[PDB]
């Protein structure tokens, strides 16, 4: 027999009015002078600090005025409120002082709720606060977490002042792990330089630890360009994933060194029967294909976006009805190879266009909700206060609409009209209208013209100009009669290209990768993409362009070769 | 934002935790010797007692010892049990002194569900211990549940031994009200004469009080039978839905001398458009019709069963899908029309066959054939432990079979076997087989004679308890190229059919005809009008059974003529 939950909901109401109004108040805690009455009883069941200092059988069980010390008045008022109601009111602001609050006490419900809490809320610019946080408790959970995100941003918070202030113990960690995101040597010495010099009169008998930690003698990928680059076809890409295999840990190149440009597919088509909507990446330079998990647990018509920080994201989608639209958010981990969760949005969406301009990440479109209150539903979100905001909607609701970044410009495309929105005006400006009515096209961005390519699709390729402000035709992609090529705009190398999977009369899907030539105003052949690889996809797959760590991801082609 | 729910839980489960542990115990409770370490938070959030003696700042605030008298070791611990984790287990053996134990510490939850569960529980046989209890403890709806259940069965109650102890105020309340269910004031005379000679020297005072109470020159209804019975057919009943309206209450006429014999119909297809599955009675010495609010879920499919004693019950059925089938067990007021749940069946039903054989009501069948031996389970209530038993289970699965009861034997028919049963050796015996094969018969038992009559074509066909043999006796008169729909019921100490017969481009007819047994022979007894009568539907149930036409209820729904034969 479970215990009765409604008497135990009224037991627990009527216990707070008699906090509320003082009665049976048999101790007062003096805290900087202070007064906190409450209950001896209550205290003990919440903090098993009280438990043990009442439980003693000493003068603190019997004197009714207890003077603690190094507490703050304002946490163990949440304490004490959490002891009667049982619910946290946690912010970002009072955090770490309730968490340093709680472990003086004690508590395993708050200690366990501002865990979970600091972890969610790791970004940017607390990493290297909550790390030092994390080792002064040692809270081993949060430790992990925080130095994973050091791990990954590493070139860009080590100027930040917490990071010369971090602790001897702190830095002989970060600096001998592999995982450093850094594209050279250098930049993790000089790191370690501004370390040794923020305060030497306490730091100079630590040199010796500072030079063991940096490789000197790694070279890594400078041996390389030394000798020649003569391979098969940007082979460079299959000694990443080879040398820094097997080596002694001390001469390995750092994680950041090992990455690669990859063509990121999600909901793509499971070559095993299983979640229809499959996500696998391929290396144009090592010609190999890496699968992706997907934590999102069968999330279906969701989005893709990347920044110019090589961040991934994706918001939206719809799971199946145990099929229902949610709003959920998840951020990839480059190096665990999973999905963290994010904030979710205010509002559900289904494929938004998202993008990322001047550090936000916008939601356009995205399955609109109440027709009759607003379809064209786009709002914004602060990647460091980690918190969504509505924005000035489109002017007018389509579907099927594309969005890309130019110049610090968000540009939403629809059927033959553009509009363009300026963040710092809020406000939506149309520009030239399109020459031709398309749906479903491709939308990229290279230098300073945007192409809208493909859509009713057809082999139709138009430049526009941003300073111009001018819609014009250039070339038609060359493919050949009859087929049906579901094509996709991506970038790589700082050129535009095609992502051309071509399915003909009764034969296979058939994948190819075309360069266009921005001067001649031609489409040369770069690369056609290995059949032995990349079985079909589908047509309804999203692209992106962007880095892994082939080093480390989750190498599994299993496309059995030798065929026919 | 509502009050958390788990950590509420968490925090009660761990209050408990530290409860058996005897961890910051602050009073020490002594009953009788017993010991009990508790925490004063708790016993004031639960009694206002405590509350009010913790908060009144006196040495019982600084005192770690108590010592509570006349309060029970069992009943406190079960309140400290209850304020500790929110469960009260209460038991027929032990409610009234946990209800007392209860009202001394004005535990509002504990004496709410104390009061509801001795209100759930009021029988033939606690009502008057029950009615002094609450008496000498002022519980106003306890008190009235009992003094209402004393007045349906004074006649059955009023040879118990708690009877003759009780108060004066008690007994003036008593007789004084018109509720008594008696047929003679004789009854009532001795119920008085010996509750004053049980304790003569302590009530020698009250014989005037006593002598007040009984109704001496009321002559209610033995004036009728001065003078004469001459009026319209049986219209003594009309002077009871009259005389005794208008009467100042001192010569009233009591509630027993009210009751009539009436046709219960349930079920009976109404032409009310919301409530089109209600329940009508009609009264043969009336010639009426009366509403009644049986319904008390808006369910269907349950049966009907009526005790000699004449107690009304429904169970099984299956309420409309919010069509889910049910356990409710309804036993019928007579005087509030309102029926009040009983114990849940223990296997639910569509249809039970519903006799009463030594006491007990048994369920036999009335349910879809779902497993071997999960069906043809029979099961049979306790009138006054309230509770459900299993017997011997039916030895085949049947359909549409009715259960009768001779001299304290079950008897259920079947399309052509018939099995009776014993309780007294809980098996069943095949008994003589009938020579045609039928369905949808109805059953009615006379004397030592049970009379199967239908088929979906009807034959009279006579069985005999005695002889265990089936003679043939006759043919329902009736119309082939029409509709038939028969009824058979036994009332006025004679068998009799209702047979509702549908006409070839006719409404539906309503007849009740007598049978002879000694000359085998069916003669016209009355003809039932449709001036107060509609379409009662082929699915209703009936039953005889006496009730109060006085206060049952009162709607015609029917304009006896309607003929515009202005031409």
């Amino acid at each position: 027999r479970q215990i009765n939950t409604e008497y135990a909901v009224s037991l627990l109401e009527q216990l707070k009015l008699f906090y509320e109004q003082q009665l049976f108040t048999d101790i007062v805690l003096i805290v900087e002078g202070t007064e906190f009455p409450c209950h001896k009883m209550v205290l003990a069941t919440c903090s098993s600090y009280f438990r043990a200092m009442f439980m003693s059988g000493l003068s603190e069980s019997k004197q009714t005025h207890v003077h603690l010390r190094n507490v703050d008045a304002a946490t163990l008022q949440i304490i004490i409120t959490y002891a009667y109601t049982g619910n946290l009111a946690m912010n970002d602001s009072t955090v770490e002082q309730l968490y340093e609050t709680a472990c003086f006490l004690q508590v395993e419900d708050v200690l366990q709720r501002c865990r979970e809490y600091l972890i969610k809320k790791i970004n940017a610019e607390n990493c290297v606060r909550l790390l030092s946080f994390a080792d002064l408790f040692s809270c081993e959970e949060l430790k992990q977490s925080a130095k994973r995100m050091v791990e990954h941003k590493f070139t860009a918070v080590y100027h930040q002042d917490a990071f010369m202030q971090l602790s001897h113990d702190l830095l002989i960690d970060i600096l001998s792990s592999d995982n450093l995101n850094v594209e050279k040597e250098e930049t993790v010495r000089e790191a370690a330089m501004l370390w040794l010099e923020y305060n030497t009169e306490s730091r100079s008998q630590y040199l010796s630890s500072v030079l063991s930690q940096i490789r000197i003698d790694a070279l890594s990928e400078v041996t390389q360009r030394a000798w020649f680059q003569g391979l098969p076809p940007n082979d460079k890409s299959v000694v990443v994933q080879g040398l820094y295999k097997d080596m002694p840990k001390f001469f390995k190149p750092r994680l950041g060194m090992t990455k690669e440009e990859m063509m990121i597919f999600i909901e793509a088509s499971s070559e095993n029967p299983c979640s229809l909507y499959s996500s696998v990446c391929y290396s144009p330079q090592a010609e190999k294909v890496y699968k992706l998990c997907s934590p999102p647990a069968d999330l279906h018509k969701v989005g893709t976006v990347v920044t110019p920080d090589n961040d991934i994201y994706i918001a939206g989608g719809q799971v199946p009805l145990k099929f229902r639209t949610v709003n959920c958010f998840y951020w990839f981990d480059a190096q665990q190879n999973t999905w963290f969760p994010k904030t979710p949005m205010l509002f559900v969406r289904i494929k938004p266009s998202l993008v990322c301009c001047e550090g936000y990440i916008y939601a356009i479109g995205g399955d609109s909700v109440g027709g009759e209150l607003n379809r064209r539903t786009v709002e914004r979100y602060d990647t460091e206060k980690d918190e969504w905001t509505m924005v000035s909607p489109l002017p007018c609701a389509w579907q099927w609409s594309a969005a890309v970044v130019v110049h610090d410009c968000i540009y939403v495309m629809t059927l033959n009209l553009m509009y363009c929105y300026f963040p710092r005006s809020d406000s939506w400006v149309e520009m030239a209208m399109r020459q031709t009515s398309r749906s479903f096209a491709s939308a990229a961005a290279f230098g300073d013209k945007i192409f809208y390519i493909g859509g009713l699709s057809s082999v139709t390729v138009e430049i526009y100009d941003v300073n111009k402000n001018e819609w014009k035709m250039a070339a038609n992609i060359p493919a050949k009669r009859y087929s049906d090529p579901c094509v996709r705009a991506v970038v790589i190398s700082n050129s535009l290209c095609v992502f051309m999977r071509e399915t003909h009369l009764n034969e296979r899907a058939k994948y190819v990768t075309y360069q266009y030539d921005l001067e001649l105003d031609r489409w040369s052949l770069r690369q056609h993409i290995s059949e032995r690889v990349l079985w079909d996809l589908g047509r309804d797959f999203r692209c992106t362009v962007g880095k892994l760590y082939p080093s480390c991801l989750e190498e599994s082609p299993w496309k059995p070769p030798t065929y026919l």
